[PDB]
């Protein structure tokens, strides 16, 4: 009467959520080529030199983050997470990062900017100290993951949630700010698709992190919260300097800072933690950008 | 040390952007093909035909899982270049998110749960399937950081899987597909096979890049490695083939198909064909030429 036991298939749920994330991720599949970009040519031409500079640099910072999330972050987390369906979701998310998201920025650059300006902005990412610091910190945690060591994995998942749900947002602000004013709307459409993806990526990785956290003693949990909050504050302080560096020339630094604090709270919530920053009024233009 | 962003406005090689395009435009999902109508031809096959099909299918499934969990991600890890890593990530995604779900769907349609579990138990213990699966996995596990020789050897193993080892298995679904039997699952298999073909060609070009950076003595040594590996896999394929196909009388023709695909795998690695040219079973050809 006994049966022969199941061989890792697709009808069997590994958990309560992976299948629905799998379906959501694959149904959200897109390519930048679906969006024609020549319609932004005039609203781009009309921006001040300061505005164009900030815009290029903002997207370049995003490109760097997605490059490392696709090359390193998502594949390494996929390697250490158990279960073929969980791995399939993480592999799909990894593909989106570098094959779709990172590439879309080049589609935008190639439309709006001459080659020399494109070359210069990629040189600028290499030498920018805030962008290098944030990459160093995030990638360092990814590369510190030890096989069968759930704590090192948790730390990298916190880093990934902070990249998905917090760090992208100093960059996302500006395309959204323009979209909300009816400017650069084709580029803005691409960015909204990227943002829609990152929101579900941050939730999913957050749920995996909570799984590991929930296995710990109360004492260990207290240390993990310390790690998460210390890391958030360290990233936050660096992001403030990055934000000022980019946005002071367009007069928006204070507004962007409010936006990144808002999203920091969302990252904490994705990790099952209470909000850390007090609520503030976000620019309604950016809210219309959503 | 210095972290740089992917810049798709420039080429890092002669071929990666072209393969990127071909890969993403071939994107598909299991749900697109309705499978239930296969039961109308499945019920008319003999026990040996159903048995061979199940065993072949499980063989393909098991090998493709290794490629999704290890083969593609390990190569993506050691290859330098943002655009190459992106293409390789896309290929790994297809293995895990598309191909694996597609094989599962075919199984769930044709067999009850208990039968699926038993077939996988059998194929998991099978000597010829295990020999080739572990030979390939062994080479993936032997890649060393910053050692392009070990990477090349793994790429050769990967090309042999994509362009050669799958084909003793693909034969049967293509054979049915060419006869008007199991058309829905045959369409799925044809899409999978079309992905593996481009995977094999792409990884082959990455291997040739490494090969071309070597001295003449080192090249001769890498050629000997590739031919020796091919020979080991080929001799096991002949045994694998007789084990599965003698009961349905097809082994002679399957062997011709293996050699023909071995030659394609070698050409993907920039090497000369090893086997004399042979004609292929016209029913299988009719299956292959569909689309
Ligand atoms: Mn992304
Ligand atoms: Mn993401
Ligand atoms: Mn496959
Ligand atoms: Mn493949």
């Amino acid at each position: 009467m006994t049966k022969i036991y199941d061989a890792a298939n697709w009808s069997k749920h590994e958990d309560d959520f992976t299948q629905m994330f799998y379906n959501q991720n694959v149904k959200q599949f897109w390519l930048p080529e679906e969006i024609a970009l020549n319609g932004d040519l005039l609203t781009w031409k009309y921006l001040g030199k300061n505005e164009q500079d900030t815009y290029m640099k903002v997207l370049a910072g995003l490109t760097l983050l997605d490059t490392e999330q696709g090359n390193t972050g998502m594949p390494i987390v996929a390697e250490h997470v158990d279960g073929h369906q969980r791995k399939a979701v993480l592999n799909f998310m990894a593909m989106m990062e570098n094959a779709v998201h990172a590439k879309s920025y080049s589609n935008i650059f190639m439309t709006l900017a001459p080659t020399e300006t494109i070359n210069e902005v990629f040189e600028w990412v290499k030498q920018n100290k805030y962008l290098q610091k944030k990459a160093q910190m995030i990638v360092g945690l990814y590369k510190a993951i030890q096989k069968d060591d759930e704590i090192s994995l948790f730390k990298a998942m916190v880093a990934s949630v902070y990249l998905e749900s917090f760090l992208f947002y100093s960059g996302f602000y500006y395309p959204l700010y323009f979209y909300g004013q009816g400017k650069l709307m084709q580029s803005g459409e691409i960015i909204n698709l990227i943002l829609r993806d990152e929101a579900i990526h941050g939730v999913y990785v957050g749920l995996l992190a909570q799984e590991i956290y929930n296995k710990q003693t109360e004492e260990k949990k207290a240390e993990l919260r310390e790690f998460a909050i210390d890391l958030l504050n360290q990233l936050y302080e660096n992001e403030l300097e990055y934000t000022e560096d980019l946005y002071d020339q367009v007069g928006l630094s204070h507004d962007v800072k409010k936006f990144i604090r808002y999203n920091a709270n969302k990252a904490l919530m994705n990790l099952g933690f209470d909000p850390y920053f007090e609520e503030e009024d976000i620019n309604p233009i950016v809210l219309n950008g959503l």
